[PDB]
């Protein structure tokens, strides 16, 4: 995670959920990476 204690979950986070914040993030993370390349245009 980008705001965890060390690796997975934060000191104050939710480990008990099956949704999984790391898993949920990698879902959004790919959507972000796609949004960049599949619309490759900054502002010029």
């Amino acid at each position: 995670g980008p705001g965890s204690e060390d690796d997975d979950i934060d000191l104050f986070g939710s480990d008990n959920e099956e949704e999984d914040k790391e898993a949920a993030q990698l879902r959004e993370e790919r959507l972000r990476q796609y949004a960049e390349k599949k619309a490759k245009k900054p502002a010029l």
